[PDB]
C-alpha cells in the first residue's frame, strides 16, 4: 500500500528512468516515510560523513586528534583533489582533512580519514559500533564510485543512513562537542545547492552531504532545521541503469520538494 508522497515519489522515479530511494525522519514524532527505504544504494560521497563521523569519535578519548597534521605526498593525489592538491608536500590536520572531504568533496581527504581508521573497514567497524547494521565500506576512493549495478560494496539503505545520520547529528553516538563539528561541518557544506536544498524553503537550515558516481548516481543526505519545529533527516539516493547516464540533482530537489509538502 502506498500514501500520495509515496505515490508521487513513484511518478518522479518513473519520470526520471531511474532507481530512486528516500527516507525521511520526522523527529517531532519520530515516524518515517520510505520509498525504496530497504533496497541497497551505492554511497558514493555520502559515505564520507561516516568516515569524518569515525574520526571524530576517535577523538573523544584522543583530545588533540583533530588537530594531528597528516602528510599529503604527491602519490596521494586521486581523481578530485580540491583542497588536498594545495598541501602535496606539506600538510593538512585531520580536522582539515574532514571539512575538505565533507564541505569540498575532496577524494584524497576521504582516503586519509579512510586511513586513520586503518581501511575501509574501519569505517565499517564504526558503523557497527553505533548500531548501523547496513553501511559497509569496502574500497577507498576514487573505486568506492563505481556505483556497478548489483554490487554490493560501498552501499546502504535509505532506511539505515537516515537513522544512521539522526543519530549522528542529533542523537548521541557522538559526543556533545563531537556532534555540534560533524552539524558544522555539514552545514557549511559548498556542493548541495542544486541537491535538496533546492527543494526545501530557504528560510529552513540545512547540513547535507552529496555523492555521485556512475550510473549517473546522485546522492544528497541532509539534517534539516524548520521554522519554528522539530528537525528532520532526509536521505535521497539516485541511480540510472545505464553507465554513463548523466547526473540528475534534480531529483533530489524534486524529492525533497515532495518531502516537504505538509511539514
Ligand atoms: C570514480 O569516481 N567517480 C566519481 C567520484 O569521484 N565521485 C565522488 C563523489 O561522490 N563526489 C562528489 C559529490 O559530492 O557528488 C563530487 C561533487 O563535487 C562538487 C564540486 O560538487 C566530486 S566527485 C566525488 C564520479 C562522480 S560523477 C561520476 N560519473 N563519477
Amino acid at each position: 500500500q502506498t500514501s500520495a508522497v509515496q505515490q508521487k515519489l513513484a511518478a518522479l522515479e518513473k519520470s526520471s528512468g531511474g532507481r530512486l530511494g528516500v527516507a525521511l525522519i520526522d523527529t517531532a514524532d519520530n515516524t518515517q516515510v520510505l520509498y525504496r527505504g530497504d533496497e541497497r544504494f551505492p554511497m558514493c560521497g555520502t559515505s564520507k560523513v561516516m568516515a569524518a563521523a569515525a574520526v571524530l569519535k576517535q577523538s573523544e578519548t584522543q583530545k588533540q586528534l583533530l588537530n594531528q597534521p597528516v602528510e599529503i605526498k604527491p602519490a596521494d593525489l586521486v581523481n578530485y583533489n580540491p583542497i588536498a592538491e594545495k598541501h602535496v608536500n606539506g600538510t593538512m590536520t585531520l580536522a582539515e582533512l574532514s571539512a575538505a572531504a565533507l564541505q569540498y568533496s575532496d577524494n584524497t581527504a576521504m582516503n586519509k580519514l579512510i586511513a586513520q581508521l586503518g581501511g575501509p573497514g574501519g569505517v565499517t567497524a564504526f558503523a557497527r559500533a553505533i548500531g548501523d547494521e547496513t553501511f559497509r565500506l569496502d574500497r577507498t576512493e576514487p573505486t568506492l564510485n563505481t556505483a556497478i549495478p548489483g554490487d554490493p560494496r560501498d552501499t546502504t539503505t535509505p532506511r539505515a543512513m537516515a537513522q544512521t545520520l539522526r543519530q549522528l547529528t542529533l542523537g548521541h553516538a557522538l559526543g556533545e562537542t563531537q556532534r555540534a563539528q560533524l552539524v558544522t561541518w555539514l552545514k557549511g557544506n559548498t556542493t548541495g545547492a542544486a541537491s535538496i536544498r533546492a527543494g526545501l524553503p530557504t528560510s529552513w537550515t540545512v547540513g547535507d552531504k552529496t555523492g555521485s558516481g556512475d550510473y549517473g548516481t546522485t546522492n544528497d543526505i541532509a539534517v534539516i532545521w524548520p521554522q519554528g519545529r522539530a528537525p528532520l533527516v532526509l536521505v535521497t539516493y539516485f541511480t540510472q541503469p545505464q553507465q554513463n547516464a548523466e547526473s540528475r540533482r534534480d531529483v533530489l530537489a524534486s524529492a525533497a520538494r515532495i518531502i516537504a509538502e505538509g511539514l
